[PDB]
């Protein structure tokens, strides 16, 4: 059971883990987020996740209080303190306890810890049902805390019989969901995913590398909404999903709705990347 | 000196006013904001501010825990407890202590209180210096907590010798700043302001009503970026600014940089609306 989180380098019991209401995340949604899994006592691809956290932080001009080695030390320390080998880990960096409820100061750094999600890498053979939604995320290259459109859409998603969405910039250009990268497999087995105005996911990185190592053509380009009709397969990548089959987008079933051949092969290769990472720890 | 805030109907000393880190504002920037002044012990235009708070809340499907009369009671109660007649009042409604760090639950309601800002209705004769910035706010009709673009821009604004910005949707359509409505006065004395994809401010409402009562033509329409060259005057409206002269946008000085005739008249009429409000309390 999880005992402690970390706030600004201090291990705190979870029930005393609070921020004063003057924090800019609370008042102004100002801050950055990262999330990664731990397996066999090891945060997966940690250097990549931590590099991204420091890059996100730079774009909001927030100084993380310690260097990457120290943050890594604190993460490992919090796994040992909670006596856990398998976990979800959130990093949050807020704009801080602003004097004027707008100007950022020293940021508040949060490290929170959860059980490894039950659904982590479920790899269901049955593809999920999703809807298109016209929208473009703000500062899309930055992993901000700003998830209001995706959270607000939950009601419409569930209402319409979907479990998720795919953002289409002005109903024209396929991007990503609120929390997942999006990919198409073409009938010639070319893999397509968005290159611009999307978050560069750590899963997306490992899956693209694994696809190119298997000899797949992987095109990073703008994707027109009409190109859904060209695709055999659709999947998401994310830290929790790994590779997740999408069986339906609006009124289009992909194949018979069950996971496509390349999607299944990419699930195995993703697990290959994980195992290869854990062999270097 | 301010003694108490209110969290979920409980008066709390300001130094114990905290949220648990599982709050969706902190993790996901999910929630809504309002701010109003109190003068002579009275929140200005309170019914309009509270109607807007309940409308914002509805759009994020967050239920405010009590009805408008009860919230009003709690606001008045917090003025009495702090023994203050002049103040700034923040309302925050977050997505709550989510079980999964995404799905909203019962929201957290915050009422915070500050001194009336020093700069409230300064009405400087010297117009401010601002820059255009290409950007469109998300859910612009909703007063969300999402101010990351405006806060992140602070550095560039100050760098470039400005004190503020004006968002232009795709560099074409004039909207608003991060925290102010934007208006143009044409040389025929027609007042122009954006009607769509901007927050409907309470100040903007009172100034538009006051302009129409003075016999001004007030056009609520889309404004092309090239129409800045048609305008004699530019001003902001906001709860703290009231009516604020803009003397420079990028490389354009409006007149001689000092407040324009209609802007000055609208400052007086705004104060007229305030006084008329306070006479009904
Ligand atoms: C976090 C996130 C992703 C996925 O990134 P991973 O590093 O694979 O978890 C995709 N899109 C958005 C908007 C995200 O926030
Ligand atoms: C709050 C706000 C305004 C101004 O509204 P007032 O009710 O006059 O203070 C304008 N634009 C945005 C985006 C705001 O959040």
């Amino acid at each position: 059971m999880i005992k402690y989180y970390n706030i600004n380098g201090q291990q705190v019991p979870v029930e005393n883990a609070t921020l004063h209401v003057s924090d800019l995340s609370i008042l102004r949604g100002y801050g950055i987020f990262d999330y990664f899994l731990a397996r066999e006592g090891h945060p997966l691809f940690l250097d990549d996740y931590l590099n991204r956290f420091y890059r996100s932080a730079a774009e909001l001009y927030l100084e993380i209080p310690f260097d990457k080695a120290e943050l890594r030390r604190q993460i490992y320390a919090l796994l040992q303190a909670n006596e856990v080998r398998e976990a979800g880990i959130i990093l949050v960096l807020t704009g801080g306890y602003s004097p004027d409820g707008y100007t950022p100061v020293n940021p508040n750094l949060l490290i929170m810890m959860y059980d490894l999600p039950a659904s982590a890498w479920e790899f269901s053979a049955q593809g999920i049902k999703i809807i298109t939604h016209p929208f473009q995320r703000e500062l899309p290259e930055v992993k901000t805390i700003n998830y209001s459109t995706g959270i607000r859409m939950l009601k419409t998603i569930k209402e319409r019989g979907a479990t998720d969405l795919i953002y289409v910039d002005q109903g024209e250009w396929i991007r990503e969901s609120a929390r997942s990268n999006f990919f198409l497999v073409m009938p010639d087995n070319t893999i397509v995913t968005a290159d611009e105005k999307i978050l560069w996911g750590i899963t997306r990185r490992q899956v693209i590398d694994a696809a190119r190592e298997a000899g797949y053509a992987v095109e990073e380009r703008r994707i027109h909404i009409t190109e859904l009709d060209q695709a055999r397969e659709a999947f998401f990548t994310s830290t929790i999903k790994g590779v997740m089959a999408i069986g339906q987008i609006d009124d289009r079933v992909f194949g018979d709705g069950t996971i496509g051949k390349v999607t299944q092969e990419l699930q195995d290769l993703f697990v290959g990347k994980v195992k290869a990472y854990l062999e270097t720890c």
